[PDB]
């Protein structure tokens, strides 16, 4: 029915109880990350997960929906009118712009000149690896189109682990169009040099992997279902694109871009513990390659030191300012 009526129905279904009003905070009574994703998915397209964080009440959220407006990116910090550069952020598997919330909230104090856009992951249904590669091309072109229509500022591409895959695509597209790309920043990932295997693991094996990486899996089976759908989809997409790039390398046909690459890694990351020798493999994509090492931190830099990641993005911009 109405905006607030659908919001109240979805909130009562997702939170557990019906004793809920339109002025109560979403987080002060059990709301979170997964529940916000589930809410944004059930409500429909025009609601984004970040709008629940900027508007954790049903009335304010419905007002936002009134003057709301489809884009492939979402503005998270700064304003392109006053800014000197923009940063396009791609999240890890099962993620999205939400992953950068904290980081965005640190940008005004760590990179005041830089605006932040987050890439939305539609997860379009496809029936083949070739269709998946066509979808990677379509999505990278959509992100580039929306970015070049949103701003004409120098652009930095930031990637979170698995998101690196899509990030690479975007960067390369932006070079084909001779757009103003000045840096590729990648967190908690390494360039893939060998053809990869497809993810045939069980849900429990994924839970163990995420425990090893330092993350817990949600308990609600619907939240788990959405998380695992997105996780396996993103893994498939990234595997396809990295295998394409590795084939290009095998034949010597991967062009090196004159764009610097920053590799931000936590020192205690159990997923890339061989980085001291492998981080330099980003030379296949761009040069020079710079390493920033965060001591005592694991894989999830955006969870454990988001302010420092904003600081790294500001540093990258000032390094490529002139």
């Amino acid at each position: 029915g109405s905006h607030m009526e659908r919001l109240t129905e979805i909130f009562r279904g997702v939170l557990g109880h019906a004793a809920f009003g339109i002025r109560d905070d979403f987080f002060d009574l059990g709301g979170d990350s997964f529940k916000a994703i589930r809410i944004a998915a059930k409500y429909g397209p025009p609601l984004e997960v970040t709008d629940i964080y900027d508007h954790p009440t049903i009335e304010a959220l419905a007002e936002h929906l009134e003057h709301a407006s489809s884009s492939s990116i979402v503005l998270m910090a700064g304003d392109p009118a006053t800014a000197k550069a923009v940063v396009v952020c791609v999240a890890n598997a099962a993620g999205g712009p939400v992953n950068f919330v904290d980081m965005s909230r640190a940008m005004p104090e760590q990179a005041s000149d830089v605006a932040m856009f987050g890439v939305k992951l539609p997860r379009t249904e496809v029936d083949s690896d070739g269709a998946m590669l066509e979808e990677v091309r379509r999505l990278s072109n959509a992100v580039c189109d929306d970015l070049l229509a949103a701003t004409d500022l120098p652009a930095i591409v930031f990637a979170q682990a698995n998101g690196s895959a899509l990030a690479l695509a975007i960067t390369r597209e932006l070079v084909r169009r001779s757009a103003d790309v000045r840096a590729l920043c990648i967190g908690g990932a390494l360039m893939r040099t060998v053809t990869g295997k497809r993810d045939t693991r069980t849900d429990d094996e994924i839970l163990a992997f995420l425990g090893k990486a330092g993350s817990t899996l949600p308990a609600q089976p619907d939240e788990q279902a959405f998380f695992l759908h997105d996780f396996r989809y993103d893994g498939w997409l990234a595997d396809v694109y990295y295998n394409h790039l590795v084939d290009l390398m095998s034949r010597g046909a991967l062009e090196v871009v004159d764009i610097p690459v920053w590799c931000l890694v936590g020192s205690e990351d159990p997923l890339v513990p061989n980085y001291p020798v492998r981080f330099q493999d980003w030379s296949h994509i761009g040069r020079p390659v710079q390493l920033v090492e965060y001591a005592g931190i694991g894989h999830y830099l955006l969870r454990d030191c988001p302010e420092a990641i904003a600081r790294a993005v500001g540093s990258v911009w000032e390094h490529v300012s002139c």
